[PDB]
């Protein structure tokens, strides 16, 4: 319940802090969803932002192989009490110095990620081509972005980075309510199945211009990026898109014609 979490807190002598994006989830119900997304256990798990442990404690119970990156020492007692007797490797570290790059192919991510390392982390992770998924938390408009079809707002650059290695699944929204203390905003359970691409730099320069100049078409958002207005025309043309056309109406694959279309 909130109330035992908050009564766990206060036992031993925690604070939620916002440099650490801590917001703990308190229902058995959700980490019942997450671990039922995630499974079954077929390679080695890595948490990140274990916190309390509940989430941790639900994975090892369903006999996971665990290793959980912890950046707040001052877990490290709550840790310890929750996951007693359990087979845990708890790391005490910035996860976004992880060596993630090395870990077992077949690995799975299973995490309620801290929101301001969320972002970075998953396009990391999905560039290292090793895991079989991706179960987490993440903020309800990051779910969006990461899940989006083309033509709508949340569309973009992060949409394309997810999809350009894998499926995605927006599962199940959490409230606030869902996390002690509560954040401000909604969070979503996302699943990510990759699908075997590694990073492709020469798609993401395309599409990282494409959506940085927001106003413009895609002819002019490409050109003032230096890429040849004559042959974006061209290969715009030859895929059968208006002169006009702007970034967020293409997909996936449109998007890697064009790249080739321009090569
Ligand atoms: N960079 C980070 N690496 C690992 N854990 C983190 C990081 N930032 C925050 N956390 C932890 O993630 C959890 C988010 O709820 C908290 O336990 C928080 O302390």
């Amino acid at each position: 319940s909130p109330q035992s979490v908050r009564a766990l807190l206060e036992r031993h002598g925690l604070f939620a802090d916002k440099r650490f994006g801590q917001n703990f989830l308190v229902s058995e119900a959700h980490l019942r969803r997450i671990v039922e997304a995630a499974r079954p256990f077929t390679g080695p798990v890595f948490e990140v932002g274990p916190g309390l442990g509940a989430l941790t404690r639900a994975l090892l119970e369903a006999g996971a192989e665990v290793t959980a990156i912890e950046k707040d020492l001052r877990l490290r007692p709550v840790l310890e009490e929750t996951l007693s007797g359990l087979p845990v490797r708890l790391v005490f570290q910035d996860a976004l110095l992880y060596p993630w790059e090395e870990v077992p192919q077949g690995s799975l991510l299973v995490a309620n990620l801290p929101y301001h390392i969320a972002t970075p982390l998953v396009t990391r992770l999905l560039k290292t081509g090793r895991f079989a998924r991706l179960v987490f938390l993440v903020q309800k408009e990051v779910a969006e972005r990461m899940t989006a079809r083309p033509k709508t707002p949340a569309y973009g650059v992060l949409t394309l980075r997810v999809a350009h290695h894998a499926v995605a699944e927006r599962l199940f929204d959490l409230p606030p309510g869902a996390f002690f203390p509560p954040p401000k905003v909604w969070s979503s359970l996302v699943r990510l199945t990759p699908t075997g691409a590694l990073d492709d730099p020469g798609l993401f320069r395309l599409v990282e211009a494409a959506f940085g100049k927001r106003r413009k078409t895609l002819l002019n958002a490409l050109a003032a990026a230096g890429y040849p207005k004559a042959r974006v025309e061209e290969a715009l043309r030859a895929l059968g898109l208006p002169p006009r056309v702007r970034a967020e109406e293409l997909d996936l694959e449109a998007f890697r014609r064009l790249r080739e279309g321009l090569e």
